[PDB]
């Protein structure tokens, strides 16, 4: 409708994306490619100001609306096909303060962008361990990485925000303002608006001592066992990974292992690097170990190595849940199941958290879960469009097969088949809470390309 439209191009002054155009084909694509969706709009916005009159735009005009930063979405929330994308690409500035240990971000960085931006004196705040992911969709539903045992979720370092919601009005929000939706925007998602700006606390931290290393899959009992009894009294400044896949053709690596399925290991110590040193020798003989690197590295280098890889994946489809405690058989079915890996990109990726995030408590923000201390990622990746039913099938044979031992799920984990599992990742009494206060500030759900809370 005409008069609806000039209004909207009077106010914005970012990029139009309209389905012909020449760059639709590719500015509709997200990262997750088994998704291929042609939305009717693409607003590339460019401001605050931008974003407001997208968001009452799409509202007069009954467009569904998505909501990008970095199209990272696993479970392809970030594109649509008929109604509208707010691609906050754009908006990708930022503001440090080495005297307010501070930074202020647009709701559309990538992570890259961000830690580059706090190391430059060096600073930094726990965020995903792969640079490019969005900043916008991490936070919203919690956000954890190499800082996370020591200094929490990334929700756990946010003060305030600037949120359009969908009346269209602007707000901030912290802990004194709106502290209802603070809680709700830390950990629902993007269910009450779109955040364009996000404020952060900033910590100190140098050179991290840093490894990995490729055991051999006979012995994935007893390191996954060392594993998990050893970080179950883990220092908060040690943090250690699992990723269980093919192992890469690395010259680094024996033949005789190129191709077949490994173990590997990534660890490192937040701190002090002569106490590192001595803390990640001790368990990296959990078992023999193979294609082993150790580096002094500025954090900025811990975040970029995730991951090497010499092709990108095109489509992936990935399973996870949280675990309490891991049995024996939970220990032999992963191990048992990991034979089974076939394409070379797909990991099943074991992690532990706990830490800092596991002393905050579990109703002081909408992340549920803190007191679950392990997560379980199966993520199958692979190129062939025509082998998606292959490595499809075996995450869930995987999930379903581990499926017991779990209690809950990430939200930021849900693959495009889960929108009705946005009840038990949350637990019950939480999403109560929820549904008030997205009902407060979103009473119509217009924002429901994300774990959708109904009001
Ligand atoms: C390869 C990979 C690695 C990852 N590693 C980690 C990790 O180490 N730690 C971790 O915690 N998570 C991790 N994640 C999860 C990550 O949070 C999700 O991929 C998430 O979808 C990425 O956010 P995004 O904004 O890039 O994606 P989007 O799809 O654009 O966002 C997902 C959801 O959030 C909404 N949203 C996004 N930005 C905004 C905004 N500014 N305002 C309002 N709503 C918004 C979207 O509409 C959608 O509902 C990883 C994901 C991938 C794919
Ligand atoms: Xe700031
Ligand atoms: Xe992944």
């Amino acid at each position: 409708d005409p008069a609806t439209l000039a209004a909207f191009s009077a106010a914005f002054r970012g990029e139009l994306i309209w389905p012909s155009d020449a760059d639709y084909d590719e500015a509709r694509r997200i990262w997750n490619g088994t998704i291929d969706r042609r939305p009717a709009l693409i607003a590339r916005c460019t401001s605050t100001p931008d974003v407001v009159a997208a968001v009452s735009f799409a509202r007069k005009s009954g467009l569904l609306v998505a909501v990008r930063g970095g199209g990272h979405s696993m479970a392809g929330h970030s594109v649509c096909d008929g109604g509208i994308v707010i691609d906050l690409s754009l908006m990708n500035s930022i503001k440090v303060s080495r005297r307010l240990r501070r930074a202020r971000a647009q709701g559309g960085c990538l992570l890259g962008a961000f830690d580059t931006a706090t190391q430059a004196h060096m600073l930094a705040t726990p965020a995903g361990v792969v640079s490019h992911t969005g900043l916008g969709g991490l936070v919203l539903g919690g956000g954890f990485g190499w800082l996370s045992r020591k200094y929490g979720l990334s929700i756990d370092n946010l003060t305030s925000v600037e949120i359009v919601t969908a009346d269209g009005g602007v707000l901030t929000a912290s802990d004194t303002e709106n502290p209802d939706l603070f809680w709700a925007v830390r950990g629902g998602g993007g269910n009450f608006g779109v955040v364009t700006a996000f404020e952060f606390d900033l910590h100190r931290v140098g050179p991290v001592r840093f490894a990995s290393t490729y055991y051999s899959l006979d012995e994935g009992p007893q390191v996954i066992r060392a594993w998990r009894d050893h970080m179950a009294t883990a220092p908060d400044e040690l943090t250690w990974a699992l990723y269980l896949r093919l192992a890469p053709p690395l010259p680094e690596l024996p033949a005789d292992m190129h191709g077949k399925p490994v173990i590997c290991a990534m660890s490192c110590w937040i701190g002090d690097p002569h106490e590192g040193e001595r803390q990640l020798e001790s368990i990296l003989h959990a078992g023999k170990p193979h294609g082993l690197t150790k580096a002094t590295l500025p954090y900025r280098a811990l975040q970029a190595y995730s991951f090497p890889g010499a092709v990108v994946p095109d489509r992936i489809y990935t399973k996870s849940g949280y675990l309490n405690e891991l049995s024996d058989e939970a220990t032999d079915t992963v191990l048992e199941h990991a034979a089974d890996i076939a394409s070379p990109f797909t990991q099943l990726e074991l992690l532990y958290l706990g830490g800092a995030v596991a002393r905050v408590p579990d109703d002081a923000t909408a992340y549920p879960n803190r007191q679950s201390p392990f997560v379980t990622n199966l993520a199958a990746a692979w190129m062939d469009p025509t082998e998606d039913a292959r490595h499809t099938a075996w995450a869930r044979e995987g999930y379903r097969a581990l499926a017991g031992h779990l209690s809950g799920g990430y939200v930021n984990f849900m693959n495009p088949g889960e929108a009705d599992r946005t009840r038990e990742a949350y637990g019950a009494a939480k999403f109560e809470r929820l549904q008030g206060v997205k009902a407060k500030y979103d009473p119509t759900n217009l924002f429901r390309l994300n774990q959708n809370i109904p009001p």
